[PDB]
């Protein structure tokens, strides 16, 4: 956040050469933010196994609000001060954060947005991820991350963070553009939402729809700004207007604050509910879906 826009996106040279020179500690810390579908890939246990040299495992599962019925939510100021400072990030440290996932990056937008979201500025993703730091050939380790705790002060930057209130009352202004970044079939209803039964697919009426992958090249790296600029212009999404992105459970809609961050918007706001929310809240007429329920 901040006009002047700290860089969001490091690349593995970049981690690597720091690496390689002893700079994580205090001042630089990495985190390691996969997650992945119960059933495939163990997230927490790959990690243990291979990791950049002084990474630390994020836990999406354990840093979120677990009383609440809805998927991967914020937890509270305290509680996220309390996990990242036990990482050893102070609120003067850069955080590095990466995942391992196939197309570079799925969950490190999310972390990127979470440490801002709780005013932490000072927070970038891996360009190509976990994935191209393999590729190249650059250095892993099993052996434990033990770092000295810090203290981290968080303070919830509410301006980047919607409420399910906030997008229903915004069905009658239209003063925020609003985009969801799941795959055009969830969108349209056309496709099953995954791993969940009796939640239907379709999406809230007046989103526009930007398929998060679509930010990404084949090789997982994130798109020029020149490109993400021409895709808001081609769906007709005004950057200098109000957006807030939303997606299932308010992950891969952070790709949109992303790419918009990289276009020089630094103020996308995540609805963290999501659809997940939205369709366990909102009154039916909100949502449209082509299997019409």
């Amino acid at each position: 956040v901040h006009q002047v826009l700290y860089r969001a996106l490091v690349s593995t040279k970049w981690l690597a050469e720091s690496v390689r020179a002893g700079k994580v500690g205090p001042g630089l810390r990495v985190l390691d933010a996969s997650w992945y579908s119960p059933g495939t890939r163990e997230a927490r246990k790959e990690y243990l196994e291979r990791h950049v040299p002084g990474a630390s495992f994020f836990d999406i599962e354990e840093c979120r609000d677990k009383a609440s019925p809805y998927e991967v939510m914020l937890p509270s100021e305290a509680g996220f001060a309390d996990y990242v400072g036990s990482l050893g990030i102070s609120n003067d440290t850069h955080v590095v954060v990466y995942d391992g996932d196939d197309l570079g990056s799925f969950y490190a937008p999310r972390v990127w947005w979470m440490f801002r979201v709780f005013g932490h500025r000072t927070v970038s993703v891996l360009n190509g991820g976990f994935r191209n730091w393999l590729k190249e050939g650059h250095p892993v380790t099993s052996e434990p991350s033990r770092p000295e705790p810090a203290i981290f002060k968080a303070t919830l930057n509410r301006s980047l963070l919607k409420t399910y209130e906030q997008v229903l009352e915004n069905l009658e202004s239209k003063r925020f553009q609003l985009v969801d970044s799941r795959a055009q079939g969830r969108y349209l209803g056309t496709q099953p939402e995954p791993d969940a039964v009796g939640l239907d697919s379709g999406h809230i009426r007046g989103s526009v729809n930007m398929p998060f992958m679509n930010f990404l090249t084949e090789d997982g790296f994130e798109k020029s700004p020149e490109e993400l600029r021409a895709m808001f212009e081609a769906k007709k999404v005004d950057l200098t207007k109000p957006l807030i992105a939303t997606c299932r459970k308010g992950v891969t809609a952070c790709h949109i604050a992303l790419a918009a961050y990289l276009c020089g918007k630094p103020d996308v706001a995540i609805y963290d509910g999501s659809w997940f929310e939205w369709f366990h809240r909102a009154p039916p007429e909100t949502w449209v879906s082509q299997g019409k329920g």
